[PDB]
């Protein structure tokens, strides 16, 4: 019942009791774990609703009051006739912030009460989507003093008439293939580019072309848009040491802001959803650009760093790795745009734990994400011991659009 | 049941069948994952069915499956049971059995090596003394001048519980750690409480920052006695960097023999709790946890300052930059030396084709994520983007608590 997760470089010691509030699955089982695997009615509906209504009126110190048992009849009467139910903008507030709560995954957390929640259950069309987006991208942004959001689109209904972006991030760089047979731009972004190709995106063809949004309204067909660019900040990428590095023609995009995700408030499907923070600078320097899938720009570094390459065991790989990432935060930084390292980043979900567990009796979360990508052991995540479960309210993943939609 | 791994970088997808043999519990639940959690006398009654799954694996991997060996050999084992309470394991199969210990070592990411495990038979041993002879000639075998061979050795199997042989080092050879009274530690921090038990023992302690302990070992259930390996048999490598000469004056060195002492060999439900066995370095061993942890000997800071870093901000990425340097320096010093090392970049590319070849090959291969992922640079490492299952086999090596905690004294 009491599971216990030790720290073994502080010796604090932490009892998880939230665990048991846990419905979903996690893929384990007795006999297998299966941590390390990146996917593992009318009588449905009642239930989650009547347990996501519980949690939200316990939270205002509100539980077995009136209005708590008054809205619970109010919605199981609009169940038993619609088969659905729409929240009060308190509970999709509410459920928002506690989505991004419950991300296991998520390092960023210690934020997560401080979510911008923009309601857009009001949206009817691909144009009004663009709108709504473009109005979060500029307020999430703020001229580089980012501020975390979500907009929310109107929820499943039959499925047949889903809300959807296709795109994965509202910003993302076009990845094209050559008759080279390598990959100019983000190998990431192959399929999508194509994709936008084949709806009749003229494709500058170059190496950090932003995306089109690609708009999916009530089921119909996707439509086409490209962002305001005076919208997508961006940070050009030298470095405070070596002055060659400006000339490796290196940028990224200010605001991560995941658009593929599903949010499940109460039972209820939210299939546009996107969402955005600020990055850690992990995420750019170590995955974006030296993924050998990626940007993969290792050897181009330690070639100009003039590095032994010739063994594995000079650690010009790590070395270079270093370097881009000292880049990447001297860029943003000298740009007062927002980013944290992962020394940082680390620390404060250290602290954001303590608080969880004090606060809530425990804190969902998942080792093989919350580890940066470089340097695991010198973080404090490394040594923590951490119960990984699920909990509602949710963001999971979703199928492709593409293999979904019929056109 | 089929359950797939797929390789996020390469794409290749592989089948586990091996997973449904597994009998033993992970920890998880449908409902829980503790897949971070470091830590999640037996009767007749549960021994002949563990020896029986045993030396069926045992004749179907020599190709004797019912045969008139195999079934006469069950037949023995299960005499031997009900007369002793106990059995003895052939020659043959106790080398089965602890390169299959190895081979399940869902934590290792030198499992390439499995099938080339040299095993010593020490179940004839009787004493301290004993044992510390048959230690002597593992370290002696197993560090060959620099070119470090795998061996383990094996002293006698748990009885009742109260005669057993442990080695209580937790690896042979390790350096001590003294804590002072104004809060520092002079050497190892990992090792200040088996330091005072040894100075309790009778050690004398040289109080440097890298005094080899001496060999504390327990034969039969008796109390442990006190043993100085000879220093021209423990092979140390002194750290210096190829390009920063100021490297060699922090006066780091270490050993080239990694030799784990305090784990239980498990085999068809017999129980080795003296079963001290060694390899060869990964570099980030050395260089970054033995050396960058914050509870162990925590050089960042100083190497950072010899380089001169900007220290005034985490965003610096100090603490990275000095962390690379250090694990140069480490890999360096042992190749330069002719001493085994391999570093990280190496030993999980040799892993990756080790688990296709064992998908292949056996239907499987456990693997623990959280622990095959070196604690630098994880995602310049192939295993990072590989998924992996993690499943308990027999034969196998466990954990057990440290002996102080369990010993009864005699005096
Ligand atoms: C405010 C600063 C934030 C930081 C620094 C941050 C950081 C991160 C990082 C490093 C990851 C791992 C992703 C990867 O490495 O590929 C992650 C995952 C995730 N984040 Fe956060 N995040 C932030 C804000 C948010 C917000 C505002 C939300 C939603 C409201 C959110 C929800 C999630 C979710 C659902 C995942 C898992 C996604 C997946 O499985 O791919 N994060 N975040
Ligand atoms: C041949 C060279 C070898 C290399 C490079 C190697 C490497 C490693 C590494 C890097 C770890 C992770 C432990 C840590 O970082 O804290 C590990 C763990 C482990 N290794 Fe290997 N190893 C080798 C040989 C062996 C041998 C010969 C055995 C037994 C016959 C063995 C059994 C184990 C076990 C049981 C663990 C888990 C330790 C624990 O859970 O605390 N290894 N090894
Ligand atoms: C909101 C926010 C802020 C920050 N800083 N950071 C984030 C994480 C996103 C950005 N950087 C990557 C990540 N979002 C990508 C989510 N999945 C990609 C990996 C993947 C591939 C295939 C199948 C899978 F199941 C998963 C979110
Ligand atoms: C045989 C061999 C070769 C190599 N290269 N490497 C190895 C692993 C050991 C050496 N370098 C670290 C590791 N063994 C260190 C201690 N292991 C137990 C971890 C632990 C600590 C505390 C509580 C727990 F539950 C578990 C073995
Ligand atoms: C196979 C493995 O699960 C996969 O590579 C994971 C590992 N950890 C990760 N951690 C983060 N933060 N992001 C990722 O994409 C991944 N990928
Ligand atoms: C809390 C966490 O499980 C613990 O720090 C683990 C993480 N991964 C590891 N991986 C290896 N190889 N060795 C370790 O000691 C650890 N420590
Ligand atoms: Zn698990």
């Amino acid at each position: 019942r009491f599971l216990k997760v030790k720290n073994w470089e502080t010796d604090v010691v932490l009892t998880d009791t939230l665990h048991l509030k846990s419905t979903l699955e996690t893929g384990c089982t007795e006999h297998i774990c299966m941590g390390s695997i990146m996917l593992p009615t009318k009588d449905q509906l009642f239930p989650l609703a009547k347990e996501f209504l519980d949690q939200y009126y316990s939270s205002i110190k509100r539980f077995g009051s009136k209005a708590h048992m008054d809205r619970l009849e109010e919605v199981n009467k609009e169940i038993e006739s619609t088969s659905t139910y729409q929240l009060k903008d308190t509970e999709l507030i509410y459920g928002a912030k506690h989505a991004w709560r419950n991300a296991s995954r998520c390092v960023g957390r210690i934020q997560w009460s401080k979510l911008q929640v923009f309601d857009a259950r009001d949206c009817t069309t691909a144009h009004g989507m663009f709108n709504y987006i473009c109005n979060h991208v500029k307020y999430a942004t703020n001229k580089g003093n980012l501020r975390s959001a979500i907009t929310i689109f109107p929820q499943r209904t039959d499925g047949k008439h889903d809300f959807r972006v296709w795109n994965s991030q509202l910003i993302r760089y076009a990845g094209y293939k050559q008759p080279d047979g390598s990959t100019l731009g983000d190998p990431a972004n192959v399929q999508f580019t194509e994709i936008c190709i084949q709806q009749g995106w003229k494709a500058p063809r170059g190496r950090f072309d932003v995306l089109p949004l690609l708009l999916q309204a009530n089921g119909n067909d996707p439509e086409l848009f490209q962002i305001p660019p005076e919208l997508v900040l961006e940070v050009p990428i030298r470095h405070p040491k070596f002055d060659w590095f400006k000339d490796l023609g290196l940028k990224w995009y200010g605001l991560p802001a995941v658009s593929n995700m599903l949010l499940e408030i109460g039972g209820l499907e939210f299939s546009a959803c996107p969402f955005s923070g600020w990055y850690m600078g992990t995420e750019i320097g170590v995955r974006d650009y030296c993924d050998n899938s990626r940007y993969n720009i290792l050897e181009e570094v330690a070639k100009k760093m003039d590095l032994d390459m010739r063994k594995t065991s000079s650690l010009w790989k790590d070395q270079a790795l270093v370097e881009i990432n000292i880049a990447v935060l001297y860029s943003f930084q000298s740009d007062k745009v927002t980013i944290v390292d992962h020394h940082s980043a680390t620390e404060s979900f250290i602290k954001h734990m303590e608080n969880e567990y004090r606060c809530r009796g425990g804190c969902p979360a998942d080792w093989v994400w919350i580890v940066p990508p470089m340097s695991g052991s010198i973080t404090p995540v490394f040594h923590q011991e951490m119960l990984n479960y699920r909990l509602t309210p949710s963001f999971e993943y979703q199928p492709d659009p593409w293999n979904t939609h019929v056109w």
